[PDB]
Formats: structure tokens, sequence, C-alpha cells
């Protein structure tokens, strides 16, 4: 069912400080290369008035390269597929919750997304769209109660430089028995590609390796 | 508008651990003695699979006793009327975002409530119904950037005695200038009156009282 | 042993941003009123580089009203006494540590401080000096694995207004078993009364009565 | 000054759950190879009635290889030196501060340390020494107001297996100006070799190197 070429079909319904949204996307990806790229539509709500990066996170560990001494509960979780969970604790106290239901119809995935912010300072960065990038990261994955948890330091890097800090963390729930791995670390990259003026139409790219450490 | 006698009606959606569910309200409350009372109906996701008492301070800081050398930010807000934005982040790591959107149409305040919990371990007492009650508490209230944030140590009573901690902050938005208070407290109590078996059907009441401490 | 007069005699050791300071005190309070009076002296370290009032609150619950219907843990506490410990997380990521061990000799209080500041922004507030006073506050008391402990959400007014917060933790521990109370509040105010230039004299006075809440 | 081979010379004075300790430490390390080893004694306070494991990262990213591409600002910190502190929140509000001023001495490095940790629960994993060692993990280093903060998400590793989590904040201040990095990774691991039977005796070990993620 996990071929060497996958294609992505999600849908996102959210909400931050107050402003309702829906953006689909369509793309394609290679689980075992741990690389994945999307177009992203706003379909209601264009257009945005905060940072399009907190969302692009949000839009599958399943694009993770995993190597055989390290148990892959996200490949071995299909055909009947996973949902996650996560926080976003920004260091201003903006609070994001975030949800996806993975399905597996063929050789696609469908991905039913929920995201929520609240208490983003209306003089932040994310209000004000200040944000370039995510930095790179090493999201630490472990079992906590019989369920995969992964914890990420994230940073935005900032237009003027300097950082805006994001503490995530994510519980991976398959919805059949797997191999849970031990202790172990998946590293990422995230990066818009292309977008237009106010990001109604988004290219994505995640390359994502997971690891042992030193 | 804000009579001495107010009706209230609501609506919430929201999503917990990845259950969808609605529940509407209506009730009547008294804005000037800062009390209210409301009978909760389930009408989608019975029955609930979390502890009820996570909803219940979801369900108008506008039922708050203000004396006079204390600005009332939410009363001087109508008719126009205001909107909130809460994280409520738990001691074991389940963190819920919710908003409201409170107008006024006569005598009654609508509510248009979101809420969404995530990461609560399934094994904690939110996902095993363990929880009695809220204590009483006092919201820490102040301006940040020209709007009121309100800040709460709240604690769940257990089964079994005990307590479950949780933090709030809530970020009141009004709809149009109005005098803003100095940093002040809102005490709070807030008891489910009566249920059925699964809490499809609740009566709520909260009193609370603003002061300036000692 | 505890009666309607007391003194108290303290000494704090400590290092804030690295730099080290001794600062001894001596004064007198009202258990049972809840109040204290104390005459502070920078002893080395002078002139402190960091807001004095990060001390303050640092500078024994002993020294708060109790009402019948509440179990005293403090007062029950001695004549063996008992001891403290603190963390004070500011919401600039200033961490800071505290801890007492308190003894009765006499009618005399002896204090014996260990105060530890780290990672406050060199551009913040304490670091700054722009502290003003702390507001006033109510810790929300409850036992958790046998000992009574204290959350408090705490801030600071600072110079051009608005506020600097940071959330307590203490610890209480007394030296034998007592009567645990029930899950209740210390409402406390914090005034330095006076202080020289640098704060290398400092007369401090709390008041601290403990409720049920509503 | 900084050569292939140094040796270290460190005094650890610390104060965790009110019990007080003094550790000295004699070592040799690679610098450019990132590797260091060290033999640790208890000179006070003996036996340590917490677990040993949250000193070891106590007991200087001098020993890190770091690449051409990314700015040394330890390296370059020298021969003045440079100090840090740190912040450890554990997921049970056990919080530690600790500092260091290093300082260089022909080949040999002097470490002066400060410890102090506060509210670990007495029925917990530190108090009760459940931990069998630090995951490896990655450091995300940053410049923030002019000084390198690094962040680290650590776990020990239980006895039964599953993990205690901590949030490691570290503020790096050298004693002149340097090249700042930018946005960059230290991943670490650290490792007891060998030690007796009450920790009296410890041989400790860490290897890290900075890399700029995928």
């Amino acid at each position: 069912v996990i071929k060497s070429d996958m294609k992505i079909k999600l849908r996102m319904e959210g909400t931050v400080n107050g402003h309702k949204f829906v953006i689909e996307g369509e793309g394609e990806g290679k689980p075992y290369e741990g690389t994945q790229t999307m177009n992203l539509k706003v379909k209601e709500g264009a257009p945005l008035p905060f940072a399009y990066d907190i969302l692009t996170t949000v839009f599958n560990r399943v694009f993770a390269k995993y190597p055989k001494h390290i148990p892959d509960y996200f490949k071995q979780s299909f055909p009947e597929g996973y949902s996650w969970e996560r926080s976003m604790t920004f260091e201003d106290g903006g609070i994001c919750t975030a949800r996806n239901d993975i399905t597996l119809e063929g050789d696609c995935f469908f991905n039913e997304i929920r995201f929520d912010g609240v208490n983003f300072p209306p003089n932040g960065p994310v209000m004000q769209k200040k944000t370039l990038k995510w930095e790179p990261s090493t999201e630490k994955m472990y079992v906590r109660d019989g369920v995969l948890t992964g914890d990420i330091n994230m940073a935005l890097l900032l237009e003027g430089g300097g950082h805006y800090r994001c503490d995530f963390k994510t519980t991976y729930k398959a919805k059949k028995g797997v191999q849970l791995p031990d202790y172990h670390f998946v590293d990422h990259c995230i990066e818009i590609l292309s977008h237009d003026k106010d990001y109604n139409n988004v290219k994505l790219y995640e390359h994502a390796v997971a690891h042992s450490g030193l």
C-alpha cells in the first residue's frame, strides 16, 4: 500500500485570532526518501491576516526516511492509518492546537485537519506577518503510555533577524497496534518553495530523516 | 441594554481527543450581582468520553459584580459586545483552546463558542472522568498592548482527593474602545448544580466578584 | 511558642546574572494578624545591579491570618519549624530558585535563605531596574504527595505602566506531621515602605490572610 | 591557547531538596574533536540523596566539533573566556538553576559551578534515583539580544523504561565580543563510563558536534 510514490489530498479548517479559513492542498511525495511537495489554495478567509508559516508544519510523518534499526510507527500503521494531535506553545503566549486524521485510499493519503490559534499579541510577528521561515529542527520521539510522542524546539526566523520560538508536542496514535520504536530523532526542514501576494497559493516542501543521535 | 436580569443563549462546537460534539445552552443571570445559571444539552457526540468539567468555564465576564472604583471593561463593551480567546494548559500536557463571540440582541447574550482539546493522556483524569469540580479561583486582570488579559491558577478536585492543575490565559477584546481598568482581581466559583448519567443535561451556576486585593 | 508578637532574623546569600550578594534583615510581626515588617541591609555585592523587588517575597507563611475553619500548616509546624523551596518563572525566561530553612529560638524566627536567578535578559525590566512594586496576589494552597504546595500568578508593575508576570511554585515542608488543610487561598500584599538610593537599606511590609474563596 | 589537548579542573557547590554538597573534578578533552572525560569526587554531602544524572550536563561548549562554516562562539571567547547560566525545567515541576564561570590558565579550563534544584516530588524519579542515563540530544543555538542562547529537549531514560523530560535554556556570555554564529545545532551525548555504589566517584564522557541541520 505505501509505495515509493504516493499522492496527498488535504482540507484544513481553522480559526486564528477569531479569523475563520479553509485551505485545500494536493501533492506528492517519496515516503522512503522522506520528501513531499504540496500545492495549497486558500478556499475561505482570504486574505489571511496572520503569518502563513504557523500553518505549514500542520499541512504526516509517513514522509520521513526511517532506517532499518528504527521501527517505523507511521508506515506500520497502514492500511488502517493513524491520527495526531499537536499543541504549539509560542514564547509570547500564542497557542495553537491542531489535529490530522490520516487515511489511505489507493496511493493517496487523505488529511482531515483542524487548526486553532489563540492569544497572538496584536503587534507580535504572527499578526504583523514578520516571519521568513522555520529553521530546520530535530523532533525527539519517545513512547508515553503506549503512544508515540514528539517534542520539538522550533524557531521562526524573523524579518530583521533573530527568532520567534515555539515548543511543539505531538501525540501520534496508530489505529492498530504496531512495533513501538525506542527513543529516537527525526530531523526536519520545511520550505515555502513559492507563493503569491497573500499566500492564496503556496508550494510547500519538507525533508525528514529519522536517526538515533550520537 | 444590560439590565438587572438578562437571558443567555449559547452553542459550543468542539473536538477533544478527536471526539466531535455540539452543546447548546439557555439560561439567565444577574449581571450586577455577578451570578448566572444555565441549562446545557449535548446535541451531538453523546455520550462525551471526557470529563465534562473541562467545558464549564468556557460556557462571559459580564456576569461579575464590579465595584464603582474598578472600570467594567465587559459592561462598557455593549451594545457592540466583545469576544475572548483562552488557552488552558493542564499540568499533564493536555491543552485546550477556546473562543467566545458575545453579541447582545434585546435582553439576550448570544455566545458562539469553539473548544478544542489535545494531548490528554489516555489514563489521565480527563479521559478517565475522575474530576469532581473546579475549586474556587481568583483571575488576575491586567491590560497588555491595549486589551484585557486574565490569568488563573485553576484546579480540578479529583476522585480520591488531590488536584489536577490548569493555567488559564484569556484575552478579552471589546468591539469598541472603553475605560481600561487598572490591575485587579475577579473571584470565581462555578458549580454543576445537577446533571443526568452522561452529562447529556447539566444545570450550571457561576458567582464572580471583582476586587482590588489587600 | 508562637506568641502575638515575634521577632525575625534573616541572612540571604544569592547570585543573580552571576552577581554575588549577602543581605541580612531584622524585624517583627503579628503572626495572628498576618503582618510583618523587616529592615534589610546589603552586606556584600552593593550596589545590586538588578531589581530589588525580585528578592522581597523570598525575605514565612507563619505571618498569615488563618481562620479557625482552615488548618494552619505553618503554626502547627513549630516548635520544630519548616522549610520551603520556590521556583519563580518570569514571562521573559528569567528563572529564580529560592529556599528558606525557618527555625524558632525563643520569640525569634531565624531564616537561612539561598536565592539564585538566571537568564534575565540584559535589557529586561529586572537588569534595567524598571520595577515599581508587586501587585497584590492570591496564593492557591493544596496538598500534593503529603506536602503543602502554593501556586501564585504574580505581577510586577513597571515604570511606564503595564506588568511583568511571574509564576511562583512553593513547596512547604513541616519538620513534623501536622493537620493538612484542604484546598484554600492566602491573599498577600507586599510593600517596600522605604529604601535608600541603591536599596542598601530597605524597610519591607507584608499583609497575608487565608480564606476559602467564594 | 586552545590546543588539540586541554585539561579541565572544576568545583561545583549546590543544594538539591535542601541537601548541600560539593563535587570536585579533574579531566582532559579534545576541543577540536568535541570530546572530554572527567573524574568527579563528592567532597561534601555524601551520599547524595538524588539522581546523580541531574548534575552531569552542568559538569563547557569549548568541547564541541565546530565546522569551518559555523562561527565558534566558545573558542573565539578565549583567552578571556566566558560564563553560562542554565535553567532546567523538569516535566514534574522540579527546577534547577546552574552557572559556570570558565577561565583559561595555561592548557587548563577552570570551572566555578553553582547548582540549585527545588520542588522535586519526594516520590519522583530524581529523589528515588530511578534514572539510567540522558538520551542523546540536539541543542538549538541562536543569538537573542547579542548573546548565544541554547534550548534543549532533554530526556532521562527511567528504570522500568519510558522517559522523564527536561527543557534546558542556557545563556552563554563571552567576556569579549566575538563573531556571532547564525542559527545552528549542537548534537550531544553524555555517558557515565563508571561509578562506585553512591556515585562518590564517577568517570564522565561527552561527545558534541555542531551542524546546520538538513
